[PDB]
């Protein structure tokens, strides 16, 4: 459930914030918001940020039609997958 | 699980917005909101768009009184009786 939470992070911190110098800043944000998702919270209003109710409206560029797509991919993978595998591990 | 997000995205796209030209927006529109839902994000104040704590308050119009209908009985579904499926399939 770590390698699926940065397989999504750092294709997603890559694809939105294209100009980023090295930083310890990217090391949370490729392990912060993908680990609030396991619990539900899916920050619908940054996913496709070029979006009209986008509360990311600057973070509109090349590539960032993406994302919507990986976490899809992802959601499907840390809460039907992955979340419920526990679930059925734990009850057997 | 995907008939049920566009038996629910196609009413609602098109009880909501009904005066869209054709687009491409209609193509994720009636399977974005949809499938965001499945994780639990409700976009609660969106449902019942003529109220008064809406963020969408130039949605409302004729027949948009439905939805709020149409999601009880989507999630219900999405929630409920499919995302329970799966537990139940993984679980035996
Ligand atoms: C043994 C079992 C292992 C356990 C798991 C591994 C250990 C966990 C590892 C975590 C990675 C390390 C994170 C910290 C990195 C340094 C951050 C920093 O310096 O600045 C950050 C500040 O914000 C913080 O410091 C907040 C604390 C970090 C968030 C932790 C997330 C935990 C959830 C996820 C955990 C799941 C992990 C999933 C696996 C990958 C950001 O930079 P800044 O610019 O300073 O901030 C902006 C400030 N400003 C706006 C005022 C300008
Ligand atoms: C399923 C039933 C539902 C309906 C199905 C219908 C299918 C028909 C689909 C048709 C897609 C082609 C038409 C769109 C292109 C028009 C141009 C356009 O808007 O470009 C946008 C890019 O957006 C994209 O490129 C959209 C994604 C394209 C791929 C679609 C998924 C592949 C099919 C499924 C397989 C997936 C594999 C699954 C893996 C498990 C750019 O515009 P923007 O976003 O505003 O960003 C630009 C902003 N900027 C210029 C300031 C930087
Ligand atoms: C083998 C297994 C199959 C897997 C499933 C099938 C494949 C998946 C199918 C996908 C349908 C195709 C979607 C893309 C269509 C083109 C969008 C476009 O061009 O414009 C859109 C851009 O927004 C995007 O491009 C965002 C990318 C799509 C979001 C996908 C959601 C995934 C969740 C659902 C996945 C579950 C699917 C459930 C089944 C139905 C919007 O229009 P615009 O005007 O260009 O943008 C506005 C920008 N402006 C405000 C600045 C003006
Ligand atoms: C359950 C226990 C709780 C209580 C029960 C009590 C029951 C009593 C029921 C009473 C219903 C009638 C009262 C309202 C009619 C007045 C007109 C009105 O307000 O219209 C509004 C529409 O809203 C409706 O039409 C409301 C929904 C009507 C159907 C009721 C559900 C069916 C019963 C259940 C079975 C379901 C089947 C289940 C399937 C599995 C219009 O106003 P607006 O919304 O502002 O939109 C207009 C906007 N515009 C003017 C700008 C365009
Ligand atoms: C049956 C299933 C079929 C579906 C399969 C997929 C088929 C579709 C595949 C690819 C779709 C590519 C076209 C969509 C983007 C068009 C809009 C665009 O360029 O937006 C932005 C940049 O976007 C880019 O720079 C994207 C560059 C090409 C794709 C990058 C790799 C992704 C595909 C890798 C392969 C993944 C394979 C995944 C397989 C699972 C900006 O817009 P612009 O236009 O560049 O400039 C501004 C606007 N103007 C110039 C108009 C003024
Ligand atoms: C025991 C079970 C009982 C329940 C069963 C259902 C029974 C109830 C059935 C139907 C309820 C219909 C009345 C409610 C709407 C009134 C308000 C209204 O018109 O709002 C809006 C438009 O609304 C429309 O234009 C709706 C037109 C009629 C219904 C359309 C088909 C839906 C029902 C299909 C069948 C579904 C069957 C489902 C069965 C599972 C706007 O208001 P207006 O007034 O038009 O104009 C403006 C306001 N003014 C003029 C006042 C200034
Ligand atoms: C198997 C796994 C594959 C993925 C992964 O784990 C192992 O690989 C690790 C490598 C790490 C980076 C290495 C070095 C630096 C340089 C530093 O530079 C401070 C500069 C300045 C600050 O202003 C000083 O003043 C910033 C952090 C960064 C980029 C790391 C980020 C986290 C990364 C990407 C880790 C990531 C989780
Ligand atoms: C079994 C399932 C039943 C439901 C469904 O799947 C199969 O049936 C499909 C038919 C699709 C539409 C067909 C043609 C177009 C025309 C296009 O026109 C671009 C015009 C312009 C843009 O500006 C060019 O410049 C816009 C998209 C649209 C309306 C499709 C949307 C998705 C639809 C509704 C699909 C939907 C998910
Ligand atoms: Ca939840």
């Amino acid at each position: 459930m770590a390698l699926v939470l940065l397989s999504f992070g750092v294709p997603r911190k890559a694809i939105l914030y294209p100009h980023e110098e090295p930083s310890w800043s990217l090391a949370k944000d490729i392990v912060f918001h993908p680990y609030w998702m396991i619990f539900g919270e899916v920050y619908a209003y940054e996913i496709d940020v070029c979006a009209n109710d986008s509360t990311l409206p600057t973070i509109c560029g090349p590539g960032t039609w993406l994302t919507p797509f990986l976490q899809a991919v992802y959601l499907f993978v840390q809460y039907i997958i992955m979340v419920n595998l526990l679930i059925a591990f734990f009850n057997q």
